[PDB]
């Protein structure tokens, strides 16, 4: 987990979320604004926690993906307010070999975000 890892990780996100959103409804993506869009995530993790289970890197592939069904992408400035969408609506028209690299984006994604609400806990 890095600031800058997180970067590549989010722009992975929104370049795979965009053209299959865009290819799927016919509405165009709007431009993006990460710090609101990870302030997004920050509220969005206790949430996924309580309602499916701690994220640690050995979660299993299966819970990141119900967790994407509690992500609705109108939440995101590339895709706000334009359809009501989730994150599991893109994973399920990937192919296997895309799936899998979704997956992990989401899930790492999820993880270097929540290594910084820790760090926003430290004194
Ligand atoms: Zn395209
Ligand atoms: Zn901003």
């Amino acid at each position: 987990a890095s600031m800058d890892k997180l970067r590549v990780l989010y722009d992975e996100f929104v370049t795979i979320s965009k053209d299959n959103l865009e290819r799927e409804t016919g509405l165009s993506a709007s431009d993006v604004d990460m710090d609101f869009d990870l302030n997004i995530f920050m509220t969005l993790v206790p949430v996924l926690e309580k309602k499916v289970c701690v994220i640690t890197p050995t979660i299993e592939d299966d819970k990141i993906v119900t967790m994407m069904k509690y992500c609705s992408y109108q939440s995101f400035s590339f895709w706000f307010l334009k359809s009501g969408a989730v994150v599991k609506s893109v994973y399920n028209k990937l192919d296997d070999v895309e799936k899998e690299k979704f997956v992990a984006t989401f899930r790492d994604m999820l993880l270097n975000v929540q290594t910084l609400i820790s760090l926003n806990s430290m004194y």
